[PDB]
């Protein structure tokens, strides 16, 4: 048993770029599993996860993530239908098992809805809508979500995409220091390298075809009919080119 | 069959309905105490005696902070012997417990209507003096000195007038803040501001007490004009919060 | 049941300046039960009393307010009078209930004696008079101790009570730094903020009446005949307004 | 008698053998990792299935790290079924366990002839990519972009050449320490380099893999040429090195 | 009746006696150790051998420190062996026990008029030698180099002689403890003397070893001449406290 | 029992030099027991034990003197060496009592090897050879551990003896600062503070001759047949004197 000779045969074996690159997918970064989300909620909501959805999505847009710790500062009736829902579909927090629900991971496979809420929510979110407009204007509300990475369409002609994607990170930048206070005295590159893999993850998963995305896109008014970003769009990728 | 992406694109296509939404929004918002169940536990606990006791406990929150316990540490016997009763009828507690549980605090911020007139007579008694808070707004609004005024405060008011009395209140709760924290010693007004805007909107947009009989109480508190304008002494103390440090 | 109601009307009673100064007073800060502590001594000393108020007093200037700490580092002869007086008082320390003596609060009490004994102790004190004399020429010996407070006549007219009390704050000051290191880089204002309460406290105390106060001002040479602060006081309260 | 004084004065007498006191230089250095070791446990865990196995494995290694249990917490249902059984099948540890345990870089650091080819495939999906390689210095080396690169070192190589091959990698070694630990935030190159330079040079300067088939990796990966001379892009990766923060 | 403010004004009425309190405060005062209990422990334990046992201590104190079980981890055989024998017999302690144990610091203070005339023997051999002190003062009294010295100090010689051998003894007392304690690196002369000031003057005002005796060593050390006068070496090193840092 | 007069009378005791330079001596620092380590080499060792304490002393020199740590990371031949040594001679780490081996007492004991050895090992050291030519051209490689200091005669005249001394410093400034990387950012003297107490007990002690010791450092090439220092060693006591 010659094991130097064991490895330079090791070595001597092809490289396969389509073998490899697909085990890189396959052990890829997930934050979560929006299959499985979908499936849950329809599981232990039946005829009522539909309603109760949206409730959870405005809960993880102007409360967060913790349904016991947001609990302690809510009215009687708030407090009840919170209880109700951790009961009903035995909501966890922070990253349980993909067989467990969370407020985010709701939003998050549901984020077609969520981007739209925005428009609504924005000045009961953590950054407001009127913030992001006093770093660049006129900031689309759609992209004030990190679920917003999941309506990415990663097809998208190249400079168009990084408009798009820088555009967002104009938002997380913002998010992230309002989110975790000891990220507020590190740079924009430090900030960015904690919310770059969630993002990523989500415009590069397999839930929501290319050509849906766009469509999603094109309805939030993010792209015109031939892709292009729109204005607010290219306005809020150079802030966040200039950005600290 | 089970077409998650599917179920996902069809509930992306219903409505994003606005006052649906809003309703929701009011319903999960945060709330800092409760009190109709403040009002209903005084009652419950003090019968034909609730109205004097609940006096005497304002006075006490105003003077000596929201901890009873610890203010019978140093007090007279007599003091402490009022206290002490008081803690064994209305189960007091200190902080923020549950919804079913009294505090100092809380009393004074139920019945904000007494408590924000009471601030008159008691000014140079509060952690900050009306003479502390003159030196940088002159003639501070005695009425504005304690968390207790936000749940008067009528959100219905145009949003320049509305501004001026929030901004105005906000200068006290910033020394306000300073004062009872040591803790909070070297940060901004911005990080001060952090600590305390949360629960003065909470009790500003609260369904408790009708905007008209919360603009009712500002218009006596000689806080508004009969069309809600703030007063001189308002708009001077909200200049001097926006120039603050 | 109408909460709001119970509420509005709750606010249209009486605001009774009389009846709320009343409580204001009855639940203010006291730092000692002046009485119950002569009571208590009369009570554990007996015909002894007197004489072993004197001793504790010259303890609690000179070794402080910890009684078994002070026994670690004394006499033979010392240790064992203060183990005698720790048995037959029950002295404690710090903040026990007005049922308990400590060194301090027999000082507090009997601050007549306590502010003349200042004059023989001084150069024995936490900050000797000495020291006091560098920041203010002749500094009166009586306002060295926080059992001063109690000589202080609250209806002197203000600009003579003020200036009593500003010339006691110039050693507060000094002696509050001693006592606490960590006051040390501190501003005045923020070492005012620790002993402005238990010294007014002691001023507006009900213990010995206004006129007999003013008369040991009086007898102390802390003021004259008709009220006026001495030169030494009027000194120290400019040494206290330029001090930092 | 016993007389240590005389004892100890023979002793200094005795050879100080050159050649033998290397010998236990050798001996008793630091090794980071036992390559034999570890492919004998590949071997016997993986049977048939080893080969693959350890593909996949040094793949799981170079884009998620060294952390088997903590990669497989955010990970497709898929993956984690992958990497479970890896776990199971191969008994695989995280950090720096005894001899007799696998870890996923010691399996990319015995199999590196692999590994560094691997690199030209992999360089998007690293903790430092290619890409950001080549803003420090152009067209950066591929095949040096992990630690297991070390053990393709012919320590042999002319003084110059060797400095030239190990300084260039170090740029990497450099960034990627400095990337994969936050905690090594505010240090200097020299700092970081205490963090890397003993296990390269133990690789470096291992048993495992002949000079001459090292070398031969090396001519083959395009990093020198037939006489051991490095290429333009090692020595400009070099030149970025020495000046380096 | 029980009239408790005229229990206290007839209290303020009673003699505030100089001469009594100034003995009450003699009584209460600060006392490091007590000699007295030293020797009589010394004799107690030591018997015919005291004498000859305490010289060894006194010894160990200056050149090892005050801690037997620590400094006999880094002694040979034989020292260690003494050591031990010491402990057994004298029941020895570290830092400050009650005045019931004995400690090496404590017999060198009770026995000061033999530790000071040592320090001759033992300048170069102590923590701070007298080398060192020749550097910050010419001719540093080598008496002086102990806080047993402080039990030589007369406190009836006049007001400025007094002041000028403290001072100089101050001198070496800041080099001392900053040198025994890497942790009190960064203080000021003034923190540093808070920490030497109590048990120096302690020894200083102490009821062992008379007035007269104690100036009678301070002239056979040639510290001061027949008048009380301190010396030229003195008063160098009494300057040099004032300014040094 | 006058206790006054006992102590009197203890101050008229002489104060012999001789005795109490005696008891300085027998009282002194001492770091490791020559003839006990040598004692307890040959007694585990046996016929083995002159080629296992040459192993030991490359092991202190290149790895350390932590015998089970060093295992954690080495060849299975060498663990197994390690191993073997630790069970045959009992090896522990640190300061054990007397009767105690660990590595770097070999070291110690043997320095007449171990300084030697130092010219073979240079570039394996924790500071090596070449770091130490930076500092002092052509640096004295037997100077280049702790156990140097045994071999120092302290009967060397004073100017010589000193140029030695200050010579082997500057290795020990060094190699203190890498050991403990808390000494990096002290200063020269505080550094000396902490490896003099060592070097003097070696320098001092009754192991080795001084004619013996002498007979080594001209063997080295340190001093010349006169005793004068080597060029080196002069260039080092230089660079010694300038060093922070
Ligand atoms: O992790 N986003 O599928
Ligand atoms: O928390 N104020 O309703
Ligand atoms: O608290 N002084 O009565
Ligand atoms: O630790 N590399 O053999
Ligand atoms: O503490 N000296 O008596
Ligand atoms: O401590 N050296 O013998
Ligand atoms: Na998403
Ligand atoms: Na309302
Ligand atoms: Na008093
Ligand atoms: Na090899
Ligand atoms: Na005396
Ligand atoms: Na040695």
């Amino acid at each position: 048993d010659n094991y130097q000779e064991l490895r330079v045969q090791f070595a001597a074996q092809a490289v396969d770029r389509n073998e490899i690159e697909q085990w890189v997918r396959e052990f890829a970064y997930q934050g979560f599993d929006a299959r499985r989300v979908i499936e849950l909620l329809k599981q232990y909501g039946g005829a009522d996860w539909e309603k109760d959805a949206k409730k959870m999505i405005v809960l993880a847009l102007t409360r967060g993530n913790k349904p016991r710790r947001m609990m302690m500062k809510m009215s009687k009736e708030g407090k009840a239908t919170v209880e109700a829902l951790i009961n009903k579909y035995k909501l966890k927090e922070g990253n349980p098992s993909r067989d467990e629900l969370t407020l985010s991971r709701v939003a998050a496979a549901l984020a077609g809805w969520t981007c739209q809420a925005l428009v609504v929510l924005s000045e009961w979110l953590p950054v407001t809508g009127t913030t992001m407009d006093g770093l660049s204007p006129a900031y689309p509300r759609h992209m004030m979500h990190p679920s917003f990475a999941g309506m990415v369409d990663p097809s998208l002609p190249g400079d168009y995409l990084r408009a798009i994607l820088d555009a967002h990170s104009l938002y997380l930048l913002q998010f992230s220091r309002v989110i975790n206070p000891n990220l507020r005295g590190r740079t924009k590159e430090e900030v960015a390298a904690t919310f770059t893999q969630p993002m990523n993850a989500a415009v590069n998963s397999n839930f929501i075809s290319h050509e849906k995305r766009r469509e999603f896109l094109k309805a939030f008014g993010l792209v015109d009919s031939n892709g292009k970003p729109s204005a607010a769009v290219m306005a809020a990728a150079q802030a966040y080119k200039t950005a600290a």
